[PDB]
């Protein structure tokens, strides 16, 4: 069982870097496998170019508020999708190399996307895309167990 | 612009290999690149194994009735849906390594997937499933150009 909030900290309509905000929490009775934990953020590429997705800090907070820095845990892979939408032709997908999401705990990844030639971006025309200061209940946004979706809406 | 007709040859509600017949036309008035070609067929697989498709025979056959054999250009692969419905949690994906479909001319795919295992599989809640004696128009089947859904109901 699970919770995800989000938002983008990078308001711009047009921008050279996407910034994707995740916040995971286990609201369930048993631990989490993050290596089975996979989430995904919806857009559309504007112009298709190799792009490169970097973790600019993660880290699981427990119940008790203890820290474990996992930034370089934090994995993102770019999916043109098979069957688009008019605000989602491509998703990046956010992985993890290990670790235990015990309950009542949850992870804070703070991300960042660029094409390879830093060209722009259009925000406004891209699915998940959510403006607020801070993490948000928003499910435009999905995430999965093991491949199976049990966090928001896919396109 | 396309048309799909489809059917099953194989009617036997408990059996281990499904048999998906396909027939797309080419209603257009421009040519089509089969590369670009994708078509899905939605099921249950009634106990997750790997799986493998064959194709048994595949041409394609022009206006005037020309007949151009491609049976080891169609490929098939199996995706697993994240989110599932009673009738449907996985999907056959035929694919094309090329050729074209001129205007007028249809392609013909008689195919077949099984467990790796060789394990029974039950037809009766199979989203995509059309027993019939000959190919029919089937709209629970579905076709993607260029990754746009061109053709059929998704579940
Ligand atoms: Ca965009
Ligand atoms: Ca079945």
């Amino acid at each position: 069982n699970l919770k995800v909030e989000f938002y983008n900290s990078n308001p711009s309509d047009t921008t050279n870097s996407i910034n994707p905000q995740f916040k995971v929490t286990n609201t369930g009775s048993s631990a989490i496998d993050l290596s089975k934990l996979t989430l995904r953020y919806y857009y559309t590429v504007d112009g298709q170019k190799d792009q490169t997705f970097w973790c600019d800090h993660a880290a699981i907070i427990g119940s008790n508020g203890s820290y474990n820095g996992i930034t370089s845990n934090v994995k993102g892979t770019f999916v043109k999708m098979s069957s688009s939408t008019n605000n989602a032709d491509t998703y990046l997908e956010i992985s993890f190399t290990g670790g235990t999401l015990e309950p009542g705990a949850h992870v804070q990844i703070q991300g960042r996307f660029a094409k390879n030639d830093w060209s722009n971006y259009t925000q406004s025309n891209d699915y998940s895309f959510k403006s607020a200061s801070q993490f948000v209940e928003w499910d435009q946004v999905t995430a999965y167990l093991n491949g199976v979706l049990v966090w928001g809406k896919e396109p």
